[PDB]
């Protein structure tokens, strides 16, 4: 049954045919309960199985360097040798980080949180109907309940679905419905049905949700929906049916693991179509097959020439000590990569209340009526200083404190504002101040009673303790509260009768003491208390009072009005029926004005600022309040959202205009909007999705299932620290103090790590842009293959490594915020960089293979070994170059290679320090500043060595302890790299593309 809740009690139980007495037959269960089904959200899928860890092998790189233990495993079986110990090296080595990065992928110990499964933690288990089988409250399970079955509901219990209240049993029934919206304080329910068709959750005062918890009461109604029909469910699938895009970064690492993936192999045509000799002379011997494995031993190695398999390694490095060290600025990060997008962050959508304000409402003004007369009516003002809960404040007239209770007018004003009141002030023993009991707003009400204590009642001799609550007591005592009629979006106001307690002498009768929004309550007050006396209420009157509640709430001082008013002749005790709800609204007519209060809810300290920040990062920055959109605005003028006198008629919109916009012109507010009021429900999803029909990177704030789509979907969702579970499980991040200054916080600090991200990230790749060029040279023109594969894997992952995790640590470049923000369609190398990065790779490719072809013939060994000819034969089949001798055994010997290697870590090392910066030298750049990248320099060459001197490692590597003669060589061959450097990185200023 859709919309239950505008239909009678009767109209809705017909709808079913059920008996509110003996309710659904067993026939019409199993009937309906095929139609519907079971009142369950649908289950989920993801464990322990074969799943996780097939497609962790299923990316790419990943794959590549499968293969590659697919082909070493064979081609390091058949190779010549005695040794048994450097052979089920590569084999392994590949198979190890493979599974290596499979256990910390398939890692679900941790992050596996999933919002939509909290979502089914709001649901109860059990819960009671009445069948026509059983007489009895049946307490069958909450799955097997059924749209058309009567159920019982009462204190305590969590509601198993969505249904219409057909009868309260006890006084009053109240639910929390906090865990939908959040504002935990119970409401009342009733029986009367709310007629418009599309009331919204809030409104629907006739309904229970599943998930819901009643606060105070017993009822009965008729289930309405169940299963994913239901508020919850719907909630639920709105996720389900949400997908979110893979971030800009991750979206990089894979164009890159594509468009390698081709060149990896389209060297490998180059290759077999290079061998245009070899199709000739090699003749008979064997070599068919023994002599083609050297196009498989030289796949194994220029694929893990080109896979940086330490980035994913560094990268998570870097992003994990970035958590921590946002998490000390109170930003809880939960999805990792995260810290990435919430760099390219353009918008933040921010609610109001407790974020961007503190929350701690203090009635600041407030008037009564002065003089009325020949339609020129005057009033009189105060203000009341004291902005915390703490009854400790004085009230002034014309800057000078005044007694409140030497005003008549001003004690009727005090007594609503306490008798109109469910709240309390109540001063904490141990921690040491008040704090408030309940509604916010209310307590601000109570404390401004203290305060003022319009009858004098001493409270100068009195504690702490006892205090704060003293004066409205005594007020409470002057007048019998007898019941109330709760407020409601309808009359947007709310009032209490009350009665002469005996101990009087001051009886006019009953009251009413109403309090509500201005607007509404003062249209219904027939009279205006001038003192004592009344007066006809009459338009200049009202025309004054409305003036200066547009002031207070509009002007430099935002504040929040409500109008307090009374009715001196109430309707009959008799001719009142409370369980009316809509009828209230007449039961506060023929009222009388008497005064108003306007308080407020100061912004933060600190919010000011980060508005600012987020102007020069060009963030823009979008409001969402409950004020009213006239108040909305001034909020905005005053924490800088909007300039103190800027156009805003198209810029602010209420939920009701959002609304009255097509779509086209609702898209096209999004990019320009910057304040919404009243904003209503789906509309956060809604602006969500609009402000991405602009590649706009938006973060937006919020707490309750309510706003688990919109976090979601958002690509930063944040959570409030003081929000639900499933709030937080949907956001990216939790703000530990609910506080909109630390968003910015965060987004400037995601925004460094990235620039230095950047770093490593086209520095660890730069290396790979080498490896291959070296194995190209050491494998096109001859065959004095100078990088073995086996060797490589422990160049990335701690040659290199280390230098990277290291720049995981670069000193933040000022001005950070200052910029625009980034784009997620940036990549990292291309244009000047393409060419520089270019360059610096071909030429560690001219540095490594010559380490052993610019050696042997300037070096000293080989007399008669310069001009040498190791491109025609290989094979060594013959003598031509040395006749009887024993010398064709240096193609497989550490000479040539021990030499390169060492070359090549001295290149990237003077590659890591032009991996500072991208325009200043090392001359403005000190390579010394960044402390912790020396300390891994040296840290880096100090392994080199030990691979070189400790037998057991020089061996395994093919390298030997180069003679510090010929290790001189070292650095005019590896040393002027970073010249080429600073010429493409000095020059980047003819070139203004940087
Ligand atoms: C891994 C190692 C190597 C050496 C490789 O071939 O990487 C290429 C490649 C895949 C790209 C290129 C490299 O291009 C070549 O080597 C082409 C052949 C040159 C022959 C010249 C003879 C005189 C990157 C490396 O290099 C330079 C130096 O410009 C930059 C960049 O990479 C990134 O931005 C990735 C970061 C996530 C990519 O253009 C990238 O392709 C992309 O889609 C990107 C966006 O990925």
């Amino acid at each position: 049954m859709e919309a239950a809740h505008s239909k009678s009690t009767e109209e809705c139980l017909a709808y079913f045919g059920v008996s509110e007495t003996t309710g659904l037959t067993p026939d019409q269960v199993k009937r309906h309960l095929e139609k519907y089904g079971h009142n369950e959200l649908p289950a989920e899928e993801g464990k322990s199985l074969w799943e996780l860890v097939i497609e962790q092998f299923e990316d790419l790189l990943v794959r590549i360097l499968l293969l590659a233990a697919c082909i070493s495993f064979v081609l390091a079986w058949f190779e010549e040798g005695e040794e048994t110990i450097t052979a089920f090296v590569e084999p392994f080595v590949i198979l190890l980080i493979l599974i290596a990065n499979a256990i910390v992928g398939v890692w679900q110990e941790r992050n596996a949180e999933n919002a939509i499964e909290a979502l089914k933690e709001y649901e109860p288990e059990m819960g009671k109907v009445y069948r026509a089988d059983r007489k009895s409250v049946q307490r069958i399970k909450a799955r097997d309940i059924v749209p058309g079955d009567i159920v019982e509901v009462a204190v305590g219990d969590k509601v198993p679905a969505d249904i219409r209240i057909l009868s309260i049993k006890s006084t009053t029934l109240r639910v929390d419905q906090s865990i939908l919206t959040g504002e935990s304080v119970s409401v009342i329910k009733h029986t009367e049905p709310v007629p418009d068709p599309r009331a919204v959750n809030q409104d629907k005062k006739n309904m229970l949700f599943s998930g819901t918890n009643i606060a105070a009461g017993k009822a009965l109604g008729i289930v309405a929906t169940t299963g994913v029909s239901t508020e919850i469910g719907k909630i639920r699938d709105q996720m389900a049916a949400t997908e979110q895009d893979k971030t800009p970064l991750q979206q990089k690492l894979d164009e890159f693991g594509e468009q390698l993936s081709k060149v990896i192999s389209l060297i490998c045509v180059a290759v077999w179509l290079i061998n245009i000799g070899h199709f000739n002379d090699p003749v008979h011997g064997g070599s068919w097959i023994r002599g083609a494995i050297y196009y498989f031993k030289i796949a194994v190695a220029l694929a893990v020439a080109a896979i940086p398999e330490g980035l994913p390694a560094v990268i998570t490095t870097c992003l994990a000590l970035g958590t921590r060290r946002m998490a000390k600025k109170n930003a809880i990060v939960r999805s990792l990569p995260s810290v990435e997008t919430l760099g390219c962050t353009s918008v933040i959508c921010s609610d109001k209340t407790g974020t961007l304000t503190t929350n701690q409402m203090s009635v600041c003004k407030m008037f009564i009526i002065d003089k009325v007369d020949g339609d020129f009516c005057s009033l009189n003002e105060f203000s009341i200083t004291g902005s915390t809960y703490a009854p400790e404040g004085e009230v002034l007239k014309n800057d000078k404190p005044i007694r409140s209770g030497q005003f008549d007018g001003l004690v009727e004003l005090a007594t609503i504002c306490a008798l109109c009141n469910d709240s309390s002030l109540d001063f904490n023993e141990t921690k040491g101040v008040y704090e408030k009991v309940g509604e916010a707003t209310e307590t601000a009400l109570t404390t401004l009673v203290e305060k003022m204590n319009v009858f004098n009642t001493e409270v100068r001799n009195l504690s702490k303790v006892e205090r704060a609550n003293a004066c409205n007591s005594v007020i409470r005592q002057l007048m019998k509260k007898e019941f109330t009629l709760e407020f409601s979006r309808d009359r947007k106001s709310m009032s209490v009768y009350c009665s002469p307690a005996k101990s009087s002498r001051a009886a006019v009768g009953n009251k009413m003491f109403v309090k509500g929004a201005p607007e509404g309550v003062i249209d219904r007050c027939n009279y205006v208390r001038v003192g004592t006396t009344r007066v006809p209420m009459t338009g200049p009157v009202k025309e004054k009072i409305l003036s200066v509640i547009k002031e207070w709430g509009t002007g430099r001082d935002t504040l929040r009005c409500l109008a307090l008013a009374t009715r001196d002749t109430p309707p009959k005790r008799e001719e009142m029926v409370l369980d009316d709800s809509s009828r209230f609204m007449e039961y506060e007519t023929d009222l009388t004005f008497v005064g108003v209060v306007g308080m407020l809810d100061p912004p933060r300290k600190e919010v000011m600022g980060s508005i600012q920040l987020c102007r020069d990062a060009g963030i823009r920055v979008i409001m969402i309040t409950g004020d009213n959109k006239g108040t909305a605005i001034a909020i905005c003028r005053r924490i800088g959202i909007f300039g103190e006198n800027e156009e805003v008629a198209d810029r602010a919109y209420t939920g009701r205009e959002f609304d009255d916009l097509p779509l086209a012109e609702q898209r096209e507010a999004c990019r320009r909007a910057c304040c919404f009021a009243r904003v209503e429900p789906s509309h956060k999803s809604k602006i969500v999705e609009y402000l991405q029909s602009y590649d706009e990177i938006t973060a937006m704030t919020g707490d309750g299932v309510n706003d688990a789509p919109a976090l979601k979907k958002a690509e930063i969702g944040i959570a409030m620290g003081s929000g639900t579970a499933v709030a937080k499980t949907a956001s990216e991040m939790v703000l530990a103090d609910d506080n909109f200054s630390t968003i910015v916080a965060a987004v400037e600090e995601g925004r460094a790590i990235y620039n230095n991200m950047k770093q490593f990230i086209r520095y660890l790749i730069s290396s790979n842009v080498g490896e291959v060029v070296c194995i190209f040279l050491t494998a096109a023109l001859g065959l004095p293959e100078a990088l073995i594969p086996v060797q490589l894997l422990w160049v990335n992952l701690v040659t290199d490594g280390l230098p990277a995790t290291a720049l995981g640590f670069n000193p933040p470049d000022l001005d950070i915020m200052d910029r625009p923000p980034r784009s997620p369609k940036e990549p990292l190398i291309s244009g000047w960089l393409f060419f520089r990065y270019m360059a610096i790779g071909g030429y560690v490719g001219a540095a490594t293979v010559g380490a052993a072809a610019w050696w042997f013939m300037y070096a000293e060994d080989g007399p008669g070994v310069t001009y040498h000819q190791l491109t025609h034969f290989m094979q060594c089949t013959e003598d031509h170059p040395h006749f009887e001798g024993l010398d064709c055994e240096i193609f497989e010997a550490p000479e040539p290679m021990t030499m390169a290697l060492s070359v090549l870590v001295t290149i990237e090392m003077c590659n890591a320090l032009n991996s500072l910066s991208e325009n200043q030298s090392l001359m403005r750049m000190p390579p010394w500043v960044n402390i912790w990248l020396l300390g891994s320099i040296c840290l880096s060459m100090s392994l080199h060595f030990l691979i070189l001197y400790v037998d057991p490692l020089p061996m395994i590597f093919k390298l030997k302890a180069l003679d510090l003669t010929q290790w001189l060589m070292v650095l005019k061959i590896s040393l002027p790299v970073i010249g080429l450097d600073e010429i493409l990185k000095f020059i980047a200023r003819n070139y203004l593309e940087g």
